[PDB]
């Protein structure tokens, strides 16, 4: 368990993955 970084990339192709801690996948974990 870790998350991705806030303005790290969360571009995996893994399906259903690119859990950003901040939420929201742009390739990079933004924010809303």
């Amino acid at each position: 368990d870790d998350c991705i970084k806030p303005y790290g990339f969360c571009s995996l192709p893994i399906l259903k993955n690119g859990l950003c801690c901040s939420g929201a996948c742009v390739g990079v974990c933004a924010d809303l």
